[PDB]
């Protein structure tokens, strides 16, 4: 090959190759416009190594106490319908909500797979909304708790245009400290410092640099616990509580069995008091810490504060709630409270001690903080300028593949060279006319009626020294241009003073008559079969200037009519009559009615469609037409277009 | 291939290649006497290791304390309109100004992206100013501070010519302490020594030195809460632009684009180029007529030019070439229009007709013919109107002023061209004329677009195509031969045409 071909090739299929790579264009533009941003956020530590202290970071201990200080298990979504709702809310300057809720608790449905409940609320006013969980409907104002179906709410502080919803989901400690870990990362940087640098990517600019303040917060505070431990004397005080825990756990536990030895309402509210009682017991005991590490002044001690006071009143509302059952089921009500908040008191005993003894065995005498967590503006994610070109260079990749695959696929003839090679004289080469009349009448003026003019020249030289003036128009596969070239082959003869007859040979789908004008009545058929003479079936096409034979009633035997001898005494009789006579016969790959007919011809000529026929079709049907007894002059090459490979 | 092509290329596009290498170097000398110059200071710390503290000096806590304690985060910019104003100010000799500010706070808009907020400084003279944030026009003076609008402004030692701009940009620290860390580098040098090498790369040769030596005092005051071997110095000379490798690459850049575009044209052309592409195939090229840098025939305006010398040459093979042909018509043609056929034909009938001989000119396009307009012309009765009929064999043919020989020119253009040039009549005057002419020119459209050149070629004793230098194709004129050989027309040969030096030949 050479690059001439490639070009041209190239070029011919320019259309396909920009609209392929637009439109993968397009699709990278509208993804790198449309993905939401995500911000990453980094802190600098200082370690007075480094590895156990990378490892120990990313455990569940750390992440689990910086989840629960920030409710990181409360995911709020604000909603938009479609998968491009929120990009496009972004690009049009629309200023995202959002709420502050510092207590939720759903009524942990907990089915086989979704382990996370969610509920909608949808914003009415800026003070009060609605909620929904499986379409119950309910009515919650901000400040005011909701305590309602096994389902506990606090809203803060709002920020939305009325209207709004959100999606919101209570989902598991677990699943929040992977998601959390997951976007998380420590490196060294310098693989024997004391500096380390920590990473946390998320789509809210504050959110993430809160939380990895947090994260470095307890990360130091559990390591200087040492200091304020050896001396404290709050290992003794949990060494002495913890057996005394144990055996009030063990009594409930006695207890348990022998009143042993399931109201959904019943256990619903047995399971509000267990977690109110174990964020109130956690409250505590981080109240405790930070009155010890902190001040009350301090927002977060009002925080604690707050809810704590929050916690109060839920536990109040679910009292209540109790004292409305009957004494029956609240006898087991009781006895379950007592053994599982001895159970939840003694697994947190259990890790403040466990945690007293991590904070005591620590070696590292005091971890500081370089630098606090900060958030760069520029968003890490989508890169918009790399997404592009991997689009455009994707585009371009995938359009010349298929344009490769189309040109090594296609086998259609290119060239009267083609042709021209097996040994096939191409007597002219017409081109499509982009103009159910004679196209030589109605634009005389066209491309390919001068073509067809080049053709008649030809044929005045080559149709000389043969047997008669009978030519015979051709082809391999229907459609490819018989009737056309033959019909307007016929009109250019007749305008220049040389009497034409035009014969539609073609028995079996032809239509010339109605492409001249017709009388339908006695075509030929009629006059093969014996019921018509030979003067009836000729009849004067109107903007021609020659006569024709239209074939008339489709026959049920073609093949075996035209085998009469009155079809060559026709022939014979019309010889004398006209200076040219043209039969337009069918394709002979499909029939044989053309080489039944290519006997009494004088020339025969085939026509080759451009792009459809093959060369080998083409050698078939030269082949097909030596068996039978019938030298073809020639081919026609029909339906040219411009091509830039050539 | 060989050495000899390429080189005869490069010649003959020689213009291009220097044109291109001339506009890419003119480029790279714009860009590197425009572009601003980047001074970089440097300073020496000894350390009493050198991994942390290479970590720990890049900390946000010492930036962002020597920021606090520069103000580096008020930007001040001097004004030039365009983008190459600062460099051709720079290279003018203009001296840039400067203002020392002390205390800046604007409204700080702060909305959705623009969190920089920014205002405009215009000199009215050495004392007062102009002071515009989105059209709000106020007067300020040196000294005396401004408070109004929620804009706070202080403004000492303003050293500028009147009339200056200035934006101030109040960026925020977090974007001051990027900026300040993108341009400033710690190295160790020894890989064990105590020494650090501080470098800090910025445009302004006093400012970088001031604020590096910040930096090394901030780090001392810190860790004494190491000594400083090297104070910071700036180098005088710019590390970037390095000019002499820019015009380099501007250079060698140039020459490959147009040594790979030289290329691509050399590998995309396929017209003729010598008359021995033609003659592989089997075609007798007759003459090479050149380009004539010179309405009226050549052949007489200009005799001796060498277009008319190459015709002559012309004109002595046909003499010869012409010989035991049936009669004496000669037919030029060619493949595609303006390709030569009327110029070829015109000439070669004057220069026969200057030597004695009695010569006609028949010109048979009848669809875009002009001969009559090139001869001076009664364009009623061309030959249309004698073909149709309607005129006699006399009032057809014409005299040339300048020239010698007998004209029949097409006259009023016909509705069917190629129909009646079938009428015999035509070879009836074709058979007249040959009786009382020594030579009978015919003048035809291409063969390529219409079917007129095929017609007229039966009666035709000698047929010759013409072929233009650079846009045929080897592949038209052999089309050409085939297309006249089904019709009965035997072409004697080609006159290739339009022919310039070219020294790649
Ligand atoms: N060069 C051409 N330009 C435009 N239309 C053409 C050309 N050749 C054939 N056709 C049209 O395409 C159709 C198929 O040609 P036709 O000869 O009538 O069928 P068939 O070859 O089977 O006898 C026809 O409608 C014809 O008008
Ligand atoms: N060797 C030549 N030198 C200068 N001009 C030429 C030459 N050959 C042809 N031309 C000019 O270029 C134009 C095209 O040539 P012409 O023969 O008149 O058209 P066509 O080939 O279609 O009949 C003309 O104006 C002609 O004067
Ligand atoms: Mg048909
Ligand atoms: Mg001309």
């Amino acid at each position: 090959i050479d690059l001439g071909r490639v070009i041209g090739e190239l070029i011919d299929h320019r259309k396909l190759i920009i609209s392929i790579t637009s439109v993968f264009t397009l699709f990278a533009i509208l993804y790198a416009l449309l993905a939401t941003p995500i911000y990453e956020t980094d802190a600098l530590i200082q370690i007075e190594q480094s590895a156990p202290e990378t490892a120990l970071l990313q455990s569940r201990m750390i992440l689990g106490k910086t989840i629960d200080d920030l409710n990181l298990q409360i995911q709020i979504e604000q909603k938009y319908f479609p998968v491009i709702g929120r990009g496009l809310a972004r690009l049009m300057g629309e200023k995202p909500g959002n709420i502050d809720i510092t207590r939720l608790y759903l009524p942990d449905s907990d089915d086989i797979s979704n382990n996370t409940p969610s509920i909608i609320l949808t914003v009415k006013d800026k003070e009060n909304y609605s909620i929904n969980s499986d379409g119950i409907q309910l009515n919650g104002v901000v400040g005011t708790l909701l305590n309602e179906k096994g389902i506990s709410l606090l809203v803060n502080e709002i920020d939305a245009k009325p209207g709004d919803q959100f999606v919101i989901t209570q989902l598991p400690r677990l699943k929040a400290i992977s998601d959390l870990l997951k976007s998380f990362s420590v490196a060294d940087l310098g693989k024997d410092t004391g500096m380390l640098t920590l990473t946390l990517t998320g789509d809210n600019p504050k959110r993430i640099s809160h939380i990895l303040d947090s994260i470095s917060q307890n990360y130091l505070a559990q390591n200087i616990a040492r200091q304020a431990a050896q001396d404290a004397k709050s290992l003794e005080f949990l060494n002495q509580q913890l057996p005394k825990v144990r055996a009030e756990l063990d009594s409930a536990e006695d207890k348990l069995n022998a009143y042993r030895k399931l109201n959904m309402e019943a256990k619903s509210v047995l399971d509000q008091i267990v977690n109110v009682d174990n964020q109130l017991n956690e409250l505590t005991f981080r109240e405790a810490e930070v009155s010890q590490l902190y001040t009350k002044e301090h927002p977060t001690y009002k925080a604690l504060m707050e809810k704590r006071q929050t916690l109060q009143e839920e536990k109040s509302k679910l009292n209540k709630r109790v004292s409305s059952m009957p004494s029956t089921q609240q006898e087991v009500l009781r006895l379950s409270r007592d053994v599982e908040s001895g159970r939840a008191v003694y697994l947190q005993l259990l890790n403040r001690q466990q945690e007293l003894n991590i904070a005591k065995s620590s070696a590292i005498g005091n971890v500081r903080i370089i630098d606090n967590a900060v958030t760069d503006p520029n968003p890490v994610r989508p890169k918009k300028t790399i997404i592009i070109v991997i689009g455009v260079v994707l585009g371009l990749i995938v359009s010349v593949v298929l344009v490769l695959f189309q040109v090594f696929l296609r086998r259609g003839i290119e060239s009267p060279e083609q042709l021209e090679e097996i040994g096939i004289n191409v007597y002219a080469s017409i081109p499509i006319s982009e103009w159910d009349t004679l196209l030589a009448v109605g634009n005389p003026a066209d491309l390919a009626v001068e073509a067809i003019r080049g053709l008649r020249t030809s044929l005045h030289f080559a149709m000389m020294e043969a047997k008669n003036n009978v030519l015979m128009i051709s082809g391999a596969s229907p459609s490819a241009g018989m009737t056309f070239i033959s019909s307007n082959l016929a009109a250019t003869i007749a305008i220049t003073g040389k009497k034409v007859l035009f014969i539609d040979a073609d028995l079996r789908k032809g239509y010339a008559h109605k492409m001249f004008g017709h009388k339908n009545d006695k075509g030929l058929s009629e006059f093969l079969s014996g019921q018509a003479a030979a003067e009836m079936i000729i009849d004067k096409v109107e903007g021609g200037g020659f006569d024709y034979i239209g074939r008339g009633q489709i026959p049920p035997n073609p093949a075996e009519l035209l085998m009469h001898p009155r079809f060559e005494q026709l022939l014979n009789w019309a010889s004398q009559n006209y200076d040219l006579i043209i039969i337009d016969t069918p394709p002979i790959l499909a029939v044989t009615d053309a080489a039944i007919i290519g006997r009494y011809a004088g020339t025969c000529l085939l026509v080759a469609r451009f792009e459809k026929n093959t060369v080998k079709e083409i050698d078939v049907s030269m082949k097909r037409f030596e068996q039978s007894g019938v030298v073809v002059k020639g081919c026609i090459l029909n339906g040219v277009v411009k091509k830039a490979s050539s």
